[PDB]
């Protein structure tokens, strides 16, 4: 009763009174910064007609639960509350009572069991169950305890669940309105195959995508009878061929800030389709948006012009924090073909004196333009992760302890073009594989390679396509493989450069991770330090409290960071956004990343117009 709702509201004579959209108990949302007012038109862009996703990280997905704005934990968000039973297999979620859909009626536990049942779980839509729902392949028993409360039980410990559950891809839950949807179900419509013709369409599962959709399907924002929870409907859709978006807000949005204004605070979002980057920046320079976070900070180009035009466009450029913890790591193959380097590959530290003979400042400045500050593989310090050893040991260049320890390592006799050789012969050299288009790894290459000539250790860049670059890592023949270091604020969600677990990218070996998948049948068994982690990783992914899993998981931190397997570059650089400076209530320290639906973690709702 202490509630009140957008001005606009008042002339839309067919809604209830706000105290009777909301639910009984909103979610009360605290400000980024300060308490809104109503109004505006939020303006921002897509790229084309197929970037749906655009519209799903501005309005945000609405899942049972939340990111924190660090992202080192969730909330409950749609749900009221929910409980972990002991051996982390059962999930209990209560319910906002009196929570309405846009279209006024009820939100419900049938609303969810509907969801994972009828639709997420049923083989016949989903042949492969999402494995979002899924714990060693195998999906949880989802019931109905009463109107408000929704049971998830696996048949293993799952901890990861309500992480999962503040994704873009564990929404199903809340996606699937049971009265409209079951319309299109043969459990419910015994003659839906009326409804074939009308969607033009020829199975049921076909026509379920058509008319309720899914989390990346274009059909999502295409219709505006598809009810939501979401903070804005869809009023002109997300077309084939539409210049425009627009999106309203829902008049039964079941939220409000600690004044008791129903949100969203912006009445509308305008969303401009546009053909290409170019003609994106430049509207951008030109002050046409009020948010951009999804699409400039993806070009490096985008920076400057973005800086330059702050003032004459009426915005600020904030940068967001990607999840990675290293730009260009390189990956030093421990099962290396090339028998005579294998032998020192392994070696502590041989691989301490590269790290050495590395200057991380010129490789900055020169190929990252100064954007990109050394650093290894560890989590950052905002992270749980944190382990200062794994994220700054032998970052600072000290050629003459790299050059003392391989000339204790036996690499004393020089060839005739000054290089090290192996005890019997042959010139240190590593092969380091590449993808062209990544270009500031290319030069990255190029600048070791030039530093660890200092040390007499030869550096040869072999850059391809991706084709190429994957068949040769999973040939396991390279000895250095350069890419992302993920970890820097996602290291369990990827842990692949900790443990040999990613049978792709965890290129420490490949063979080892095959070996690691394959449960000892293929590939190639890996060392003790290395099958500990693995044994470690089982564990963690067993683990039946938050306790158990993170003692777990910094074991196998601090094991990576005693063997050092992989040595860092540059963390990445900052993610240029924009927001008009009107716009209030952006969190620009927020980070970047789909599994946060970014930039839509800062919570669209109580953005607002000064």
């Amino acid at each position: 009763a202490a509630f009140t709702q957008a001005p606009m509201l008042e002339q839309n004579k067919q809604l209830p009174p706000v105290d009777q959209r909301l639910p009984e108990k909103p979610l009360v949302i605290k400000p980024i910064a300060s308490n809104g007012v109503y109004g505006g038109t939020l303006r921002t862009v897509m790229r084309g007609n197929a970037d749906g996703n655009g519209i799903l990280r501005t309005i945000g997905p609405q899942g049972l639960t939340h990111w924190t704005q660090d992202i080192q934990t969730v909330e409950p968000y749609v749900a009221e509350s929910y409980t972990v039973s002991p051996d982390a297999m059962e999930y209990t979620f209560k319910l906002r009572k009196g929570m309405k859909w846009s279209d006024g009626t009820p939100f419900t536990a049938d609303d969810i069991v509907f969801a994972m049942n009828d639709v997420v779980l049923n083989k016949e839509m989903f042949p492969q169950t999402p494995s979002a729902y899924l714990v060693g392949g195998k999906a949880p028993k989802v019931s109905k305890v009463d109107d408000y409360t929704v049971k998830f039980e696996f048949p293993a410990a799952n901890l990861s669940f309500p992480e999962t559950l503040a994704t873009p891809l564990g929404q199903h839950p809340t996606l699937y309105q049971k009265k409209y949807c079951s319309q299109f179900h043969p459990a419910y419509n015994k003659n839906v195959q009326a409804e074939f013709t009308k969607a033009n369409v020829k199975d049921w599962p076909s026509l379920m995508r058509a008319k309720c959709s899914d989390i990346e399907l274009p059909s999502r924002w295409s219709s505006t009878e598809r009810p939501s929870i979401d903070p804005w409907l869809i009023k002109e859709p997300y077309g084939g061929a539409v210049t425009r978006v627009v999106m309203e807000r829902n008049p039964f949005y079941w939220q409000v800030d600690p004044t008791g204004k129903q949100l969203p605070y912006v009445d509308r979002i305008q969303y401009a389709v546009v053909s290409d980057l170019q003609a994106i920046i430049l509207a951008a320079t030109n002050g046409q948006y009020d948010i951009e976070a999804r699409l400039l900070g993806s070009d490096v180009t985008s920076r400057p012009l973005m800086l330059k035009n702050q003032q004459k466009g009426g915005y600020k450029v904030f940068g967001q924090t990607s999840a990675n913890a290293n730009a260009a790591g390189l990956w030093l193959n421990q099962t290396t073909k090339n028998e005579k380097l294998r032998k020192y590959m392994t070696q502590h530290d041989f691989r301490q004196a590269l790290s050495l003979a590395m200057d991380r400042d010129e490789i900055n400045k020169v190929a990252w333009l100064g954007q990109a500050a050394p650093w290894q593989s560890g989590p950052f310090k905002e992270s749980k992760w944190y382990n200062e050893k794994l994220a700054t040991q032998y970052l600072k260049l000290d050629l003459a302890q790299a050059n003392q320890i391989l000339d204790r390592l036996g690499l004393t006799k020089r060839d005739s073009d000054g290089y090290r050789t192996y005890p019997d012969g042959g010139r240190v050299s590593l092969d380091a594989i590449v993808m062209i288009d990544r270009q500031a790894m290319v030069q990255t290459l190029e600048l070791i390679r030039r530093q660890w000539q200092k040390a007499g250790v030869e550096l040869v860049i072999k850059g391809s396509e991706r084709s190429l670059f994957y068949n040769r890592a999973t040939a396991n023949d390279y000895d250095i493989s350069i890419d992302v270091f993920p970890g820097g604020l996602d290291a369990t969600l990827n842990p692949r450069a900790y443990v040999a677990v990613h049978p792709l990218e965890s290129r420490m070996s490949l063979e080892w991770a095959k070996w690691y998948l394959s449960g000892g049948k293929q590939g190639i068994e890996p060392n003790e330090s290395m099958k500990k982690r693995m044994a470690l990783y089982d564990q963690f992914v067993a683990a039946k409290t938050q306790s158990q899993a993170l003692s777990l998981f910094k074991q196998i931190l601090q094991i990576s960071a005693d063997e050092f397997e992989v040595i860092g570059t540059v963390r990445p650089a900052v993610i240029s956004s924009l927001h008009s400076l009107k716009l209030q209530n952006v969190n620009e320290k927020m980070p970047f990343g789909w599994p946060y639906a970014t930039p839509s973690l800062s919570l669209p709702q109580q953005w607002y117009f000064s």
